[PDB]
Order: C-alpha cells, then structure tokens, then sequence
C-alpha cells in the first residue's frame, strides 16, 4: 500500500507520469500564485505521490489504491488519458496573470506582493517594468535584473562543481577543519539547478568564529572581485545569497568569459548538522511530509535545527539522516530517492 507520506515513499528522477505531473505541478502553481493554499496543497500531494509509481498511468482503472487523489485531481488524471492532453492546464499557461507572476519573480529580489503592485499597474513586460521612470528598486531587484540571462540559465553540474572549489577554498582559508556540502537539488541527483546551495560546519570553531565565517568569506571574494551581490540575512541558522562571479576556465565540462551564479550559503553549529542536512537537501514536498509524520504519527517536532519528543519530553540526539529516520520509525530513504 502507497503511503499518503513522500518519507515513506521513494522517489527517484525516472518518472513514468511526466504528462500527468507537469499538469497538476502547472495547477498547484497557479493556486500559489492566486493564494489558494488548500487547492495548491492537494494538487502538490497528488503530483508527488504519482511521481513515486513504478509505472506510468494508462487508464483509470490504474489509479485504484493510490493515495492523494482527489476527485478534482481525478477528472484532471481522465482528461489527459482522453486526448493527451490536460486543458485545465493549457488555460493557466494563456492566463495573463498567471503569465505576469512567473516573469515577473523570475526577477531575483521579486515576490508576490511586487508582482501583485506591477500587474495591477498595468505591466505585463519585464522590458517596460526595467525602462519605467518612476519606478524604485530594491538593491536585490536591481542585481536580479543586472544578472537576469544568467540567473535564469540553469546551473548544471560541472558549473556548481566549480561553485564548490570556490566555497571550499574562501571556508578553508579561515576555518581548515571545516566541512562543506552540496545540499539541495544536485545533492538529490539532478542534472541542473536555478542556484547552488552549501551547509558549512566546523568541529571545532567557537560561537563567535562560526558567526564571523560568512563576513570573512564574502569579503575575502569582494577583495578578489567575485561577489556581485551579499545579504548575509535570515531556518534560524546563519546564512547569505549570493551572486558569484564564475569565470569560464574554471569549469571543467564564447561569451563575457564568466556566468553570474546564485549561492546560498548555511552556516551551523556541529551539533545540529544532521537536522540542518536533512531540511536543506529537500525536496520541499519531502520535508513538508516528513515534519507532517513526526508530528502527526511520533507526537515529535522536527525542523531544520532540532527533533523533539513531546511524550518522552527530551531532544533527540543524532550525528548522521540514517540516526534521525530511526527515530522517527522510519525506512532510510536515500537523497536521490528523496524527489517528491
Ligand atoms: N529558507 C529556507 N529555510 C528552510 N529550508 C529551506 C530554505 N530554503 C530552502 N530550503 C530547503 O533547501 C533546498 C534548497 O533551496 P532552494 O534552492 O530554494 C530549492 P531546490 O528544489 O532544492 O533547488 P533547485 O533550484 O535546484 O530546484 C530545498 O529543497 C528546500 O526545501
Ligand atoms: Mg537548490
Ligand atoms: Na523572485
Ligand atoms: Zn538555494
Ligand atoms: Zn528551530
């Protein structure tokens, strides 16, 4: 029986339902943008628990004892076994604010309450927003649209490779005992990413040490000419986005000779490295169920710094994921297997 919980469920990047996830992923993200939390949730649930089949659906009959599946999510499943094709779908690709918001915080520094401003004002270009008299930007919209073909070019593997050698060298030059890893997405297996995130640890540095790191290695790249842009500003955890300058002869797989990368940085006491791990290689559908079945079926309360037995009323300790899935009562699911 397939759980209604992506932690108990294993996910990998094969997946046999593309024509009926790239529909549902398309309605969720609509139902985000309109602020229907409820509709966007049971469209995400759905999406996810189809990724994790083993085979692809090919008639109605097959999406008998799956979980998530709703009868709006069900009439959706039918359409696309009808003619291919979802049209519910194909709508919210032609609808103008819909069009508007996924341009619109494309831009690094742009959310839903600008995108909201912009539309309502009349925009529907990112042309006429950038050329606009009497419009003011934030210092973060100004680097979105400073960087934007960049930024919206996906990163691919050899290019966060390079990334890595960059934040591993900067982190050692201040703190050699210190740990760097690739979290997110490219920890999960994927092939491309819209940015390159890192969970930086030290056993041995001190509270004031492991406050001073980030400061230390954003300057030490400002001196060297490769920080576009820095807000080192909050998880809980210490962390910064970033803009890095990577030069083309550094990456081992034209142009200007360089791409502007997005960074994000996590700093983390060593204690805490597993929960910080955990919650940073995702997906977020994968976290959300996780937190979900520890608190729901353990009575635990788990985030990114910590995991809390409210019946036996104690922290739980762990120094590696396979120790905070024993806890929870839980099978070990690999980070490859974690895409839901
Ligand atoms: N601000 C935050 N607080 C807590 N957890 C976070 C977080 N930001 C991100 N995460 C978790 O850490 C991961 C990476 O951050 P993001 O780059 O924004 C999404 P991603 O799908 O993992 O990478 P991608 O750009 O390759 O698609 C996600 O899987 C997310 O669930
Ligand atoms: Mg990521
Ligand atoms: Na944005
Ligand atoms: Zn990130
Ligand atoms: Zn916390």
């Amino acid at each position: 029986k397939i759980s209604q919980y992506a932690c108990q469920r294993r996910t990998t990047l094969n997946n046999y339902n593309q024509l009926f996830t790239d529909a549902l992923d398309i309605l969720a993200e609509n139902d985000e943008l309109r602020e229907n939390e409820g509709s966007c949730l049971a469209f995400m649930r759905a999406s996810s628990v189809l990724k994790s089949l083993p085979f692809p659906i090919t008639s109605m009959k097959d999406t008998e004892g799956i979980p998530c599946l709703g009868d709006k999510v069900k009439s959706i499943i039918e359409g696309i076994i009808e003619d291919g094709e979802s049209s519910e779908a194909k709508a919210v690709l032609n609808d103008e604010r819909y069009k508007s918001f996924k341009l619109f915080t494309s831009v690094f520094g742009v959310g839903l309450k600008t995108a909201e401003k912009w539309f309502r004002m009349g925009f529907r270009t990112l042309s006429k927003i950038q050329s606009d008299k009497s419009l003011r930007f934030t210092q973060m919209q100004k680097a979105g649209f400073l960087y934007y073909e960049d930024l919206v070019s996906c990163v691919n593997r050899p290019e966060a490779e390079a990334v890595s050698m960059l934040v591993k060298e900067a982190v050692v030059t201040f703190l050699p005992d210190a740990l760097v890893t690739m979290t997110g997405g490219f920890r999960r297996g994927k092939m491309t990413g819209h940015d390159v995130d890192f969970l930086i640890t030290s056993p041995e540095a001190t509270e004031d040490e492991e406050q001073q790191l980030l400061h230390k290695v954003t300057d030490f790249w400002k001196q060297q000419g490769l920080l576009l842009y820095c807000d080192i500003l909050e998880d809980h955890f210490q962390k910064c986005f970033l803009i890095l300058k990577l030069d083309h002869g550094r990456v081992h797989s034209e142009g200007k000779g360089w791409k502007a990368i997005r960074v994000d940085l996590v700093m983390c006491p060593y204690d805490r490295r597993a929960f910080a791990l955990l919650g940073w290689t995702g997906s977020r559908q994968f976290e959300r169920d996780l937190r979900r079945y520890a608190t729901h079926e353990r009575k635990m309360m788990l985030d990114n710094h910590a995991l809390y037995d409210r019946t036996k009323r104690v922290f739980l300790e762990a120094e590696s994921e396979e120790e905070i899935f024993a806890h929870l009562g839980l099978d070990y699911i690999e980070p490859w297997e974690r895409n839901a």
